[PDB]
C-alpha cells in the first residue's frame, strides 16, 4: 500500500545515523577519519580567521580524539533560536557561522553541518571552551546535552572538542596515525603561521608518540617534501600569486626523474582529492604554456602533434592552494571545488606567471620541457612497437 | 573588524530548502553543466525507481523549448493524499529535507534513491515546478513558484497511475541553463541498459536559429538483452577478442550483483561500475571487489595452465583490465552512496560479495572456455611484457 502513510520525514540527527554516507562518504577507514577531518577543520578556519595560531590533535587511548585550538571559542551564549548556541551548533543542521564572510572571511566550513554529522555519529562529544570570561564545558550523551556548566574565570579564548566514535556506525574504530600526521602536514603546508601538534596516546622516564608541524616556507616547504624520495630534476622551485574579487591562487611545484604525477589541490584548507575548476584551469594553462614553449624553441615539429597533459604533468610535484569567499563544494566530503569562475581565474594566473617562469628561468625550463617532449615521444614509440 | 566580537548573534540556522539555495554543492556537486544534469538524474531516478519497484514500464523525458524539463513515468504516483504532518504528501516530498518513502525497504525494495532530498533540491534550485498525479481515482495537478506550492488541485476521474513532473531551472543559481542531449541520452541509455522491461523515450523540442520533424532530436532505449545489450554497445566501433560475452549474476543477504564483460583489440578499459541503476563512476567497494577477484582469477589460471613463467611476477589489473569492456551492476536494499551525486559506493560488506561472485563466477567461465580465456591470458602476457620493454 504506497501512500502518505509510506512518507517519512528524519527529524535533526536522525537522518545522519540512518544516511551517513551523505555526510560522511562511507563508515570505512575515510569515514572515521572524516570525523577528525570535520573537528580539525573548525579549528584550522579560526587560525585563518587570524585568531588560533595552535591546533593539538591527540589520539586518545580509550579511542576518543581531543581537538583544542586558542580561536575565538564556540559562541556559548544564549542563542536566538532560545537555547546556547553550544547546543545549535553541535545538534543543528545547517546552521553555523560561515553562512556570510562576516565572521570568517575565507573558511573550509560552509554547510553548518561538520561538528554535528560528528556529535550524531559519536556514542559521547565533550566540549570546554574559553570565552565571555568564563571556562565552559558540555557533555553530549548519545548526542544529547547534559547541561551547559560555567567554570572557572579566564581571560584565555579557544575551544576543545573531544568525541568518541559510534562503534555501531563504524566497524573499525582504530584510527590510524600516519593517515592524521600526513592531513595535519598539509594542513601546516597551507597556514604559515599555524602550528599543528599530534599526541598518539593510545597503547622511569616516557615520551608519547607525537609530532609538531609548523612550515615558515608554505607551498614551498609543501615541494621540498614531496621531492625528497623523488630526484628533483631543476633547482628552482616555481612559486607564484594570483588575486581576484573573491578569490586567491597560490602555486608551487617542481619536477623530479619520476614517472608519476604528484599535484595536490586545496580549497580553504580542503583537500579536494577528486580535483575541481582550479586544478582544471591549472592542467589547462600548463598544457598551453608549455605547447608553445616546445614549440617556440622547435622541440616538436610543426606536423608534430601537441603534447598531452599526462606527458607534461608526469614527474610533477605541485600544489594549487586556493582561498575562495565563496566556495562550491561537492558535498560534505568536499571532494571537489566547483567554482566556475574559479577555473577561468587560475587558469590566467597560470598562464601569465608559467610564460614568465619558463622566459626567466631558461637553464630550468629547457629541463622540464625536454622531459615532456621525451616522455611524449616514449609514448608514440611504445604504442607503435606493440603495432 | 567585528570578527573579533563573534559571539551567538553569528551563528544562523538555515530554514527548509534555504540550505539547498545556500549550499547547492552540497546536493548537486556545482552550478556548472555537471549540476544542471543532476536535477534531470533526480526526477528520472524516482521515474527509474518506480520502474525497478516493477509499476512503471515508461519514463519519457522531455527538453522542452521554453528551457523546462518533464520526466513522465507510468509509476504508482506520488502520494497525494494529506501527511500526517497536516498537508498534501506531494508538497512534503517537494519542499522538504529528509522526508521520502525510501527509508525503510516497504515501498521500494531496491531504491537509487535513499537520502530524501531528490526533487526537493530540483524545486528548490527551479524558478517553478509542475506536478501532474494520477493516483487514488482521480488525475491531480500542483504548481510550485519559487518552491512554495500554489495549491493541489483535482481533476478528472482516472483508473491510470503515473507521476508528471515539469522543472524550470533558475538561472541564477546556474551559469547555464542549456542541457546536453548527448549527456542525457548516453545517461537515460545506460537507466535503459540495467533494467530489462523498462523503456526511456527522450525527446529534444528547443530550436535552433524551419521546424520540420528531422530537425527534433528523438531517442528510445529498450534493451532486453540488459548489460549484455551494454557490454555489445560498448565493444561496437571496437572490435571483440573472443566471441560469447562472461554473462552472471549472484545474490546475497541484502544484495545482488551482475556481470557482463569482453575484451576487445584495443589497450582502452572500458568498465562501467552501477549501484541501485546509479552510476557510480567514482566507483566504490563493489568496483574494488571485482578488480581483486578479476585479478586473483587471472594469476591462478595464467600460471595451472603455464601461459605465465614462474620467473616473472604476477600480472597487474591494469593489463588485464587492457581493452576489456565489463558492466558491473549491484542491487542493494540498504545502499551507503558518498553524498547526494552519489559518485561512489562504500559498503564495506559490499567489496567481500562482489569479490565472492566474480572469483567464483570467473573461474567457473575461465575453466569451461579454455579456447577464449587462453586469447585473454595471452593478451594480458603480451601487455604486461609490453609494459616492462617500455620501462626499460
Ligand atoms: N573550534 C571552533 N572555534 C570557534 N567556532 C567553532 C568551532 N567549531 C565550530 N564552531 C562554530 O560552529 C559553527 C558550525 O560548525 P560546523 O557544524 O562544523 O559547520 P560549519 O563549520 O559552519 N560548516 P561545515 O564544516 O561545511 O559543515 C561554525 O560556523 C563555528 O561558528
Ligand atoms: N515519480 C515518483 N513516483 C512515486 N513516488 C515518487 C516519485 N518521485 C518522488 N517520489 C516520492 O517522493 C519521495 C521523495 O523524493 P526524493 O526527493 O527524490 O527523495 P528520495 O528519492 O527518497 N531520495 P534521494 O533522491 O536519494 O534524495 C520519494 O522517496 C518517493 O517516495
Ligand atoms: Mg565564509
Ligand atoms: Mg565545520
Ligand atoms: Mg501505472
Ligand atoms: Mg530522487
Amino acid at each position: 500500500e504506497y501512500g502518505a502513510a509510506s512518507i517519512t520525514i528524519l527529524e535533526g540527527l536522525e537522518a545522519v545515523r540512518k544516511r551517513p554516507g551523505m555526510y560522511i562518504g562511507s563508515t570505512g577507514e575515510r569515514g572515521l577519519h572524516h570525523l577528525i577531518w570535520e573537528v580539525v577543520d573548525n579549528a584550522v578556519d579560526e587560525a585563518m580567521a587570524g585568531y588560533a595560531t595552535t591546533v593539538n590533535v591527540v589520539l586518545l587511548e580509550d579511542g576518543g580524539v581531543e581537538v583544542a585550538d586558542d580561536g575565538r571559542g564556540i559562541p556559548v551564549a544564549t542563542h536566538a533560536s532560545g537555547i546556547p548556541t553550544v547546543d545549535v551548533v553541535m545538534t543543528q543542521l545547517h546552521a553555523g557561522g560561515k553562512f556570510d564572510s562576516d565572521a570568517y572571511a575565507i573558511s573550509g566550513g560552509l554547510h553548518g553541518v561538520g561538528v554535528s554529522v560528528v556529535n550524531a555519529l559519536s556514542t559521547r562529544l565533550e566540549v570546554e571552551i574559553k570565552r565571555d570570561g568564563y571556562e565552559w564545558s558540555q557533555v553530549y550523551e548519545k548526542s544529547e546535552p547534559l547541561g551547559l556548566k560555567q567554570g572557572a574565570p579566564t581571560k584565555k579564548t579557544g575551544s576543545t572538542v573531544r568525541f568518541w566514535a559510534d562503534p555501531a556506525v563504524f566497524e573499525t574504530t582504530e584510527y590510524d596515525f600516519e593517515t592524521v600526521a600526513r592531513r595535519l602536514q598539509e594542513m601546516a603546508f597551507l597556514n604559515k603561521g599555524l602550528t599543528i601538534n599530534l599526541t598518539d596516546e593510545r597503547v622511569a622516564p616516557h615520551k608519547v608518540k607525537s609530532r609538531t608541524f609548523h612550515y615558515p616556507g608554505g607551498l614551498v616547504d609543501f615541494v621540498k617534501h614531496i621531492n625528497r624520495t623523488k630526484n628533483a630534476i631543476h633547482s628552482s622551485i616555481v612559486d607564484f600569486s594570483g588575486k581576484g574579487t573573491g578569490h586567491e591562487v597560490e602555486i608551487a611545484m617542481q619536477w623530479n626523474a619520476g614517472y608519476s604525477e604528484s599535484v595536490h589541490t586545496f580549497a580553504n584548507t580542503i583537500n579536494t582529492h577528486e580535483g575541481g575548476t582550479h586544478e582544471e584551469g591549472f592542467r589547462s594553462a600548463l598544457t598551453s604554456v608549455v605547447n608553445k614553449y616546445a614549440k617556440d624553441r622547435k622541440l616538436l615539429k610543426d606536423k608534430d602533434p601537441n603534447l598531452t597533459g599526462d606527458d607534461i604533468r608526469e614527474g610533477l610535484a605541485a600544489v594549487i592552494s586556493v582561498k575562495v569567499s565563496e566556495p562550491q563544494f561537492e558535498g560534505q566530503t568536499k571532494t571537489k571545488l566547483g567554482n566556475t569562475e574559479v577555473k577561468s581565474f587560475v587558469q590566467k594566473v597560470c598562464n601569465e606567471q608559467l610564460t614568465h617562469w619558463f622566459e626567466a628561468n631558461p637553464t630550468d625550463a629547457k629541463v622540464v620541457v625536454n622531459k615532456a617532449v621525451s616522455s611524449a615521444q616514449a609514448r608514440i614509440a611504445a604504442r607503435k612497437a606493440r603495432e
